């Protein structure tokens, strides 16, 4: 865990419970000190931070960095796809290991583990998502939860004969993460329509990525959603709805909270950045840029409601969910959308965006800002308080964010591999200054300072108290009754 | 069609659309004349209203009369259940044709005709169930819709493996159904969940009637009505959401048709007039009397909501879903309550709870009453005006109502030959005095005077107004824009 | 009364509750016949249809022809106003009887029917605005009820020291107005608020257009609704909120429906057709067209869910609120806005907007169009079936109208008198072709065929039916007596 | 500050964050080590925890102790009464100044640091009630929040011709407060309405405390909300809505905040713990001694929904609203409900019946049980991390907590000087075993160890994050256009 001491003074310090100034002294990795005319060795390397920021580093909880699909793979891998992480204030990333149907579900941990351990620059660990289901996958769950470090997983609704699991599998699965302690993930579109309505807009010969969003409109995300909360709810299970990109999807899971149940809600950079209307764009790459599913909704009024309530808790917590694919890559679709690789950028921008958006807006303030950003994921996923806070013993990973900073994205500009950015040319205020993750100074002056592999997995426990204790209570709560009868 | 020349004088007519004095004659069953000082023939028969109340007859949109259930039937068949009809003021009921799955639907309907027009005291039509889909079934649909006199068709979305759909079968029929001019009626639950929390409770040693509410939360209620009314908008196809029995289903579709979808609902007597405290009755057989699905709310606020949302529109229609067991076929669920046969009363007492919790309450007036209780649906099923309006060339169905009339329920009167009355010792203001159907007097002095296979079946066209003409528009809008690149 | 006879062959006739085919035949102002093969006199002049709809004349309840203000008047007065109702396919029109404060209200009513029975098109009734209260102004409001066929009234919450009025005041005028069976109408905005909200504009120097819309924003539409709407509840009296301008506005409205609150809601053409981002408009004059109170709401989604909402019946019907003043009076408050007289056009305009955008687009079908076009407005004020509805008996007004038609709105070809058209450029689907009124054709091939004075006012009695039955219901209902203890 | 040395093991420790195992060792009134092995003085005072919840202390935020009323004062003193708080587990106490009409802010201020200053036993600090407005309380509320330690006023929408405030003087006020950092804190309720229904309550006969609760229905709790959620909006000040008892209130608060409004809502153990169906009992002492304002709603499902609302963050914080009068005060009013003196127990229950209520009822987990007990209050009122959070530097309040405890609540044995106790007879699922507050054990073994006058008020700066932040950047925001032309 080896780091030089770091010394950052005068610094604002902003957690998600309270802001305060004080000076932060770090050695091996982790917090040492927090205070003032802080006692420390001398000649050690000192940062000035003149009252700026000082905020834990972001904790990206949906990436796909290196991904298969069809032969392919995405274009930023786990080396330059946490350089943009980094670039952009994030100190760690939760990546989705994806086995094939009938491939195994620990084979394929091992696999992205090796991916991983061998090119991140920053810390990380892994959600497993379980692509079909049967007896021995059950027995593969179980034993990544107490021997691998994992306690996330995900089924999808979608995908059609390719990943999508019935009624009876959801439930099935709901009961045995919720028995091990796990969060239940979902990628909640109903795949059985999906498969209608692409047919039909391709019979209309809407083959372009117009014909994506349309044959997902968001009434198919909600249906989702509101079946997947219902057999969470049956089965004593949090649920995580991943990629949050339409109103009537995050109306639900704010409704669902108000009621009780145990959900979460994760928007991410696109959703919370930007709208739908590009899917109509002339230029068909561009068009191309912002297939993702679910799609950007073309409501424009979109973003600025979903931040609203990222804003008052009704959503947790951000991520981006980076898949990146060249303008080659997408192209394989130009006849027909249904082919063009879902995905788009987001990792480098995401805390920009939410600071432009939901912050400089007036929505959140900066510590509501570091929930979102952080100190939620780690809450959630088991990390609390190693990471997403600042204070003595915590990992030393965090950022001296500017506030009045004001940046153009590009791709022109990004580390990111793809041609395109579908952020381009928007003006974003509030972008970081320094970076330091692992106690290590990774960017300073607009430079990195990164290393292949230097990343280490982080293990995250089953049962984080802040998901769990509310579904212990009503599993003792429970007791049924009959009615004693002659 | 023929029946005596009849006259009602000093009526207070009500309508939905208005009330008003006038004195009614009918002849040959129609209504052939309203208003005061009419011409008729010598010795007519006169029955003297006194400003007493005149409605259009009922019109009970759910019924299971004689239903086949393991080779046993309903107690109540189709003689004695219309009579059950007329007795609390219904003069017209719509019945589920059940095919078994693989048999023909055809074959179904032609064997429920034959049962229906040889024993029904009252003009009658009916639904068609849907039990299983291929591309035969699909085909039958289309000539009992052109042929038969068959609008209406219900799908089950409960029952896995028995009589259960999936999402792609249900947009298949919706698809079809809609371009057809149907209405797409459902059974709203989720049977995968139903079944793995039936398992779960009985586990856990419930076998009593209360794991009957208990393995259907009405969660699982919602849900299946939340998917149906989203695959109904997708196929731009009308939704009739049966047996609404929570307030968690009806907010969904008070919330789905603000929106503009097009989705009906149809509470039942038993949601409107009582709860499902008493599946906890110590009373074994009381408790099963209840065991119907879905269930009733064990939320007692839910009786006075359902009226509510009725009142306002939010529903547009009432039923019963008669179906009726007796005390010994109940009980072959004694160890296990997924082996209670499913179904209550109810369509003798429909009108009177309605008046009873809504009206005399002062949540909707006596006009939105009839339209509750006929006018709406004869409007959705296509049966209007000849339904559910006093007006002149109409049936001659209609009733004088008592107002201020009170009666209490019991399995002790009613005509059900059920042993239970789930409203049993209930006092209800409201009750019919004298029935016309068809235009012959069916009850006075609380005498009824029927006649066996006198209902005719009314066929139903498709394309109903009321129901298709804001689907024929956005078809048209459904016009589709691409980009040119 | 007196017309000739007419025959009109071959129409679909649309009403709010069913179409059909069929000859009408009238005579001396009144619909006589309807059927097919009508036994008439010869030399009939005789329409041919050809399947063209026949619908009942609009009734706009909203207008304000020739209106004082400052010494000024509107400049569409009671003859042009109504011609412009008439080539939009409005036959009747209830006008806003405005006293000054501490005039006589019976007065201002005897001044208003002077001008309207002199100069109005076609029939009328009149709503009285109550912009103060005392002792005497209670005992005008009893006799114009009793004597002078008035049944509604209208409260201001703003015009804060103009007509502005205390929630004590309110809950004496709901109650009153509740026991006499009238209908409380309100314009319901905030005015001790926007009065702060203008100062601090014109502090900041926004004088022009955009500071009315900025000094009132929705929410103080929203919380004057909502203190009405509860108000009105306390007292068990009907509401019925004028001007729907915002979505907030609307959802108390559906929202207070739901719970059974009796509360109606009066969306405008204005609020229909068009929103406020043209307060923006860098054309001083165009901006201030849009000058009137609620403001158009600058979310431009607004007037999508406003017809959402009338289609779907939570908002009833419609009107234009029409308040016409020149370019030249306008400009009176170029320099401050609070100084620009308030108000827009619409009247003409009323029906093909809601068609263009209501129904053209799928949102709600024909016969909802009639509804909320004239039918609604007939039983909330006591004129069904006279007005309406076609049907024998009822009056002969009534439109054949043309659902392929296509218009641009322009001010250069509108009946105002006023520049400025704020539905300017629009092209809207939906116009009329043939509009009677009073049994007289007054609208063919483009041409009016009007005279002055010719329109009668219909008398309006209080505690119709649609409103006052529930009301009725919950007084009588009630029986509050002590805890003996 | 001086303290022994204390020393806790083997606790476990549950802030609103998280929760861990770790010994805790205190001196000086403040936590000075957590964790394992910890290195300490010898022969130090020790408490055995046995893995037992160690929490914040609770912060009562709504107390009225020895209170003048009519030349009354409430039975529980700042003695007494904070004996009370620290018997249930609360550790800080803030109580309402109230300045009589028309007297001095300041005055009454420095009075009631007196009383407290003297009495108390634990730490506390003050609102400041605005009952009359005027250029010089503004100048006093300034004051009070730069030199005096206050930074949360109060004002009153109710009680007409006594405190109640006109929409005008709301605006000014939260124009005020907002500027200089403090937080709006309301009574609402419409004291306009509330004035005739009181009368008409009376007129009809009713005198008995039924007729305190049918005068002030629900609606217009909710009214005055809504209105002064608007009014707050537009003058961007935070509100606080103290005493939330019915549903439809939180509604709006749960409404308001998912828009971005920066609102909180205070229920209390009334609302939380019990309903008002016993204004209804026929011992009238005991019916008037649930007299309070707004009243306990009569609908028995409110309790477990504003226990939803507080677990789902919708409300943030509870108090208790303490004022407490004999049975010989209430009787004052035993022939006019008017006359009762309003307020009711609820100090000493207020912890436990939240425990018992939304956490061994699963709505809410520990960590939630802490913030809504504790650290919610503390971030609001800016004492924050002193108070409400266990750790190193913050002050050493805090509580052992035993969730499986089972107590009955009766008036026999409660500290409160009041003969009765609104939940007299319950069960209450969680206790406190062990109370510390400055450092020193003030509860254990069922026995309280107290020093009059050792409670300290803590001064609370104006402008906490927590609250000002979001409006920091919304005024900041603010540059805004003229259209230049
Ligand atoms: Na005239």
């Amino acid at each position: 865990i080896t780091s030089d001491r770091l010394l950052i003074k005068g610094g604002r310090i902003v957690n998600d419970d309270q802001s305060f100034y004080a000076d932060i002294y770090m050695e091996d990795g982790l917090i040492k000190q927090i205070g003032d005319n802080l006692i420390v060795p001398g000649g050690v390397k000192t940062i000035e931070a003149n009252g700026k920021m000082v905020i834990p580093g972001g904790i990206d909880v949906h990436t796909h960095y290196q991904m298969p699909y069809k032969g392919m793979t995405t274009v930023d891998d786990f080396f330059q796809g946490t350089k943009a992480a980094l670039a952009g204030g994030t100190t760690m990333i939760i990546d989705h290991v994806v086995p094939e149907p009938e491939s195994s579900l620990t084979e394929a941990y091992e696999k992205w583990r090796e991916w991983a351990d061998g090119k991140s620059c920053c810390d990380y660990a892994l959600h497993v998502d379980i692509t079909h289901w049967n007896d021995s996958v059950k027995q593969e769950v179980q034993n990544l939860i107490k021997d691998k470090g994992v306690n996330s997983f995900m089924v999808y609704m979608a995908y059609k004969d390719l990943y999508q699991v019935s009624n009876t599998e959801l439930y099935e699965i709901f009961t045995c993460l919720g028995e091990l302690g796990a969060i239940a993930q979902v990628h909640a579109e109903n795949g059985d329509i999906i498969a209608q309505e692409q047919t039909r807009m391709l019979e209309m010969g809407i083959t372009g990525p117009e014909g994506h969003v349309l044959s997902r409109p968001e009434e198919l995300e909600a249906e989702a959603v509101f079946r997947a909360i219902t057999i969470a709810s049956q089965t004593n299970c949090p649920l995580y709805v991943t990629k949050v990109m339409s109103k009537s999807a995050a109306d639900l899971i704010s409704q669902a909270r108000k009621k009780g149940n145990v959900v979460f809600g994760e928007p991410i950079t696109a959703s919370l950045g930007i709208d739908g209307t590009h899917y109509w764009s002339k230029n068909w790459a561009k068009a191309a840029a912002f297939v993702t599913s679910p799609p950007l909704s073309p409501d424009p009024t979109t973003p600025d409601y979903i931040n609203s309530l990222l804003a008052s808790g009704d959503l947790q917590l951000s991520g981006s969910a980076h898949c990146t694919f060249s303008t080659a890559q997408k192209a394989i679709g130009k006849d027909n959308f249904t082919a063009i690789p879902e995905g788009t950028n987001g990792v480098e921008e995401r805390m920009s965006v939410i600071w432009d958006k939901a912050v400089a807006t007036g929505k959140m303030d900066e510590n509501q800002f570091v929930a979102v950003t952080s100190t939620n994921a780690a809450k959630i996923f088991n990390l609390y308080p190693r990471k997403g806070r600042i204070s003595v013993g915590s990992d030393s990973d965090l950022v001296i964010w500017d506030p009045d900073a004001v940046k153009i994205v590009s791709a022109k500009n990004h580390q990111s591999a793809a041609e395109y950015n579908i952020f381009e040319g928007m003006e974003l205020r509030g972008a970081p200054l320094v970076v330091i993750c692992q106690g290590k100074i990774m960017l300073e002056d607009g430079n990195l300072h990164v290393t292949q592999g230097a990343g280490r997995f982080i293990p995250c426990s089953p049962f984080s108290d802040y998901v769990y204790k509310r579904i212990k209570a009503r599993r003792k709560m429970a007791d049924l009754h009959a009615v004693p009868r002659g």
